[PDB]
């Protein structure tokens, strides 16, 4: 719907499963987003050189953690205030994300990976309940993102 309690306590509980073993669901997202767009590689700084996505890098691990750190933040924000803030960081985010080549029909792709991300992580635990809260506060970060990317271009 929108960010009920219930679907808040799904997100934070799974967060809290994937931030258990960063360096294994950080390396696993990257695969995921290789396997759905193989030309994405090119973007990303730490992973341009490599053959295969590299499993023991700090970077990639720094990264990853604050992109799901963000979404989880998000889902916590729409259902204690109804919406998405705007602020430095968020529009800090839309220079960076505009300097580095990416557009808007690249964000299915990262959401896309996300969501298969946190259904490896849970297990027997994944729901349609949880699901739709992901993409729910993807989908609403996504917005104010590529709203701070389209003023600079
Ligand atoms: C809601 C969705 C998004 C979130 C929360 C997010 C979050 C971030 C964060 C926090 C960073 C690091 C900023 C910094 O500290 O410098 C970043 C950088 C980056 N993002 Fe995203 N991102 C999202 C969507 C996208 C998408 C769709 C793409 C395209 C494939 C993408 C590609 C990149 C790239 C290429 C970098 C540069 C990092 C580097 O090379 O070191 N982002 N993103």
């Amino acid at each position: 719907g929108a960010l009920t309690e219930s679907q808040a306590a799904l997100v934070k509980s799974s967060w809290e499963e994937f931030n258990a073993n960063i360096p294994k669901h950080t390396h696993r997202f990257f695969i995921l987003v290789l396997e759905i767009a193989p030309a994405a590689k090119d973007l990303f700084s730490f992973l341009k050189g490599t053959s295969e996505v590299p499993q023991n890098n700090p970077e990639l691990q720094a990264h990853a953690g604050k992109v799901f750190k963000l979404v989880y933040e998000a889902a916590i924000q729409l259902e204690v205030t109804g919406v998405v803030v705007t602020d430095a960081t968020l529009k800090n985010l839309g220079s960076v994300h505009v300097s580095k080549g990416v557009a808007d029909a690249h964000f299915p792709v990262v959401k896309e990976a996300i969501l298969k991300t946190i259904k490896e992580v849970v297990g027997a635990k994944w729901s349609e309940e949880l699901n739709s809260a992901w993409t729910i506060a993807y989908d609403e970060l996504a917005i104010v993102i590529k709203k701070e990317m389209d003023d600079a271009a």
